């Protein structure tokens, strides 16, 4: 039901910024669809963000 | 293969402290099996870590 | 020119929760007035956020 | 008595990477000496350490 799946490059839209592949995924009442991306810059640095927050880049 | 599953109670073992319940997980080289832990005193605060890092509690 | 102090107890208003006391400050171009807060219900976990974040509690 | 003052450029030494300027700074008991840093492949993005974990560069 997934927006993105594994090995998705991703980045964040606005404000700060994060660039990676989709490493993970979390469910929280705040976030019913969440991702952990890590970073492509910062190799081993993930983040979490909810899926509006993300879109897929080539 | 799965050390824990969604709803598990955990906590951090030691240094700064997180507990809470099983929301997700990831896996990165560093990090090959990590979960997601929102914290039950903090709804909606979520950290991940990786496995060696908690424990599963009652 | 500080909204907050070391020491200050504080809040996060709204969304993802978190509570406990000043440690801290920083400043970028995104978020030119942000403060450290140590959790404290989870000693030694400490969250960054801007200082509309947040507001002070007795 | 700081190791570092605003506008260093450091990096973390180990583990997940970390790269750019200090931001700010951070006290508690499990870290007596943390500084906050902003990527600078990331801007906006900001992650705290304490003074062990980062080494400055040119
Ligand atoms: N995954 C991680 O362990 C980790 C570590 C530090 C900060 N962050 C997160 O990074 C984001 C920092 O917030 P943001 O300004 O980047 O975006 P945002 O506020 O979620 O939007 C926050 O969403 C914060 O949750 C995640
Ligand atoms: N999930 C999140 O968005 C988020 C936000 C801030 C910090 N953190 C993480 O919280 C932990 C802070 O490190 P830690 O001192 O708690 O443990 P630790 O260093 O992983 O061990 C770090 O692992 C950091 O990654 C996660
Ligand atoms: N200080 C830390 O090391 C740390 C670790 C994980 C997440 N966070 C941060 O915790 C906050 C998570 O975002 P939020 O949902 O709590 O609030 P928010 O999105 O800043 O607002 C983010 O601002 C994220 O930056 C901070
Ligand atoms: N400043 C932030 O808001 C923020 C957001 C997410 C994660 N982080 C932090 O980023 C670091 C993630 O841990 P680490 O693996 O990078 O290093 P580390 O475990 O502190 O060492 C943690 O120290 C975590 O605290 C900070």
């Amino acid at each position: 039901n997934a927006t993105f799946g594994m090995g998705d490059r991703v980045r964040k839209k606005s404000g700060a910024a994060w660039q990676g592949q989709i490493v993970g995924w979390y469910c929280t009442n705040l976030t019913p669809e969440g991702y952990a991306v890590e970073s492509e810059a910062h190799p081993g640095s993930v983040h979490i963000y909810p899926v509006a927050a993300l879109e897929r880049i080539n």
